């Protein structure tokens, strides 16, 4: 309850290393070079630790002034779908 041994930047980075897929609420953590936020869960060949930092929420990270990542906080993920040609009316 009041407790948890260790609360160092550390093992934030041990819980996010894991890749722990339900640490939503648990908290964010947000990698400032993409100026990015995430769960513990973000996949994609991971950001250091050292560019990354940890908050309760996205509305925290919100309040750094970030933006949701593209796998970790809707899961707007786009990897199967069709890489289609670009160019725009094609009515046919
Ligand atoms: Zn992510």
């Amino acid at each position: 309850m009041k407790k948890a041994t260790c609360l160092t930047d550390d093992q934030r980075w041990q819980s996010v290393l894991a890749r722990d897929p339900n640490a939503d609420g648990e908290f964010v953590f947000a990698v400032r070079t993409t100026g990015i936020f995430c769960r513990p869960s973000c996949r994609a060949r991971h950001a250091l630790r050292e560019n990354v930092s940890f908050y309760a929420n996205a509305s925290e990270a919100l309040a750094a002034g970030f933006r949701p990542c593209k796998r970790c906080q809707p899961d707007k993920a786009n990897p199967r779908q069709h890489r289609l040609d670009k160019i725009t009316h094609a009515c046919r």
